[PDB]
């Protein structure tokens, strides 16, 4: 029998990789009781590293839904991710808690709420991060669709397997759809989590909450500004305005949007035009030494943006912008001059595709420096191993 998707020990060492990345930083202060929704991956899982190892030794509870190993079945990076982070968290006598529930449920709320006020304590970081294909209650499914809302978009996709551009297209959304969407990727969850967190007395005097986005440039604002993920998006934003006056009333807090720059998801995977201008940019970005992956893009939000000597620069709406670097003059018009010359023929030597797929591997695991691979594993040593 064989892996599939997913190392398990390959997923071990790219927490690691995180962490030691964590360890090594110039440290910063701020938050000490965190609780993280979507704590297994991305932007929620390095969060978690980052204020954890960052050097407020701060405390984690992670939300995350992921299914594990069973005598047939080997289960997801998510899951054993968040083993790793509590493994690595508990040696150095920090807590790490794990619901892996269902985030979008009542019954979910309150044992996390439950569980803060009777062991944990006040918390004074919330991070809302979760990316679910799809959400519950009432008793009604509602499904997230990448789409848009007039017209179509269509460009390049990236196949990993075997090392291609595909030309794919993404249609219009019908009106149900567009409102599916929003119920999944908008800030109704956040803001209900964030109330019911407030009033059962669960946020420290000037506690923070953040939720994350994406904005892009205009070559996918089709997408990401217009489409079905922009109007989640600007939902997600509009909340964010809603949470920031409540929070600042009642415990003198804040709430905020940070706009997060391009990383290589697998969702992100088989979206028109991303795939190829998030290679792109790859490359441009790392020659001028300014390239990020997720674990350096939140350190940075951290030490010199939220938690830092110096105070807040917001956007011109509420918004920190992280993808600032991203968006910089020189780099949009590198990436828009480049674009003009990729072909299905050499795209591989004039975007930085090799990181690109490198990225998307280390994210499940595989082609790590510091991993035996033709060595083999036991399926009894990966289902004894609990949250
Ligand atoms: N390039 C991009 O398209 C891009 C760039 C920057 C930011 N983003 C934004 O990044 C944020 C996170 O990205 P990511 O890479 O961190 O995502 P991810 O997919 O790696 O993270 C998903 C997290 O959601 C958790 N989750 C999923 N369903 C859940 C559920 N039902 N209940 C509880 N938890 C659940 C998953 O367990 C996991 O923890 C997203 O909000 C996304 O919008 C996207
Ligand atoms: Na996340």
């Amino acid at each position: 029998g064989f892996i599939r998707d997913v190392h398990p020990y390959g997923c071990r060492r790219e927490v690691l990789n995180q962490i030691d990345y964590c360890k090594k930083a110039i440290g910063f202060r701020g938050p000490k009781k965190v609780l993280i929704v979507g704590a297994s991956s991305g932007f929620g899982l390095a969060t978690r590293i980052s204020v954890a190892f960052g050097g407020p030794e701060a405390h984690t509870i992670g939300v995350s839904y992921e299914t594990g190993a069973t005598d047939r079945r080997i289960g997801t990076a998510g899951w054993y991710n968040n083993i790793f982070f509590k493994e690595f968290a508990k040696k150095k006598g920090l807590v790490a808690k794990n619901f892996i529930e269902d985030a979008f449920s009542n019954e979910t709320k309150d044992k996390v709420i439950k569980y803060i006020k009777d062991e944990f304590g006040k918390i004074d970081l919330f991070v809302y991060s979760l990316a679910a294909p799809r959400r519950k209650d009432t008793g009604n499914v509602y499904t997230s669709r990448i789409k848009t809302i007039l017209g179509d978009f269509e460009g390049p996709t990236i196949d990993v397997e075997r090392d291609e551009i595909t030309l794919k297209k993404v249609s219009s959304a019908s009106i149900e759809e567009i409102e599916e969407t929003r119920k999944v990727m908008g800030g109704e969850d956040w803001q209900e989590w964030c109330e019911e967190l407030l009033y059962e007395d669960c946020f420290s005097d000037k506690a923070t909450t953040i939720a994350y986005s994406y904005i892009g440039s205009p070559r996918t604002y089709k997408i990401y500004r217009e489409g079905t993920i922009g109007i989640a998006k600007k939902d997600l934003e509009d909340k964010a305005k809603l949470i920031n006056e409540k929070l600042n009333r009642v415990i003198g807090g804040r709430a905020f949007v940070s706009v997060n720059k391009a990383l290589v998801t697998k969702a992100s995977a088989y979206i028109p035009t991303f795939p190829l201008y998030a290679a792109i940019l790859y490359k441009v970005m790392k020659e001028k030494n300014i390239h990020e992956n997720c674990i350096m893009q939140i350190e940075r939000m951290f030490s010199e943006k939220i938690y830092s000597n110096e105070k807040i620069q917001f956007d011109d709406k509420g918004r920190l912008r992280m993808d600032d670097l991203e968006l910089r003059k020189d780099v949009q018009d590198e990436v828009d001059r480049i674009w003009s010359n990729i072909t299905p023929e050499n795209f591989k030597e004039l975007s930085d595709y090799k990181g690109y797929k490198k990225e998307f591997m280390n994210l499940n695991g595989f082609d790590l420096d510091g991993v035996d691979y033709s060595k083999d594993l036991d399926i009894e040593l990966l289902r004894k191993l609990e949250p």
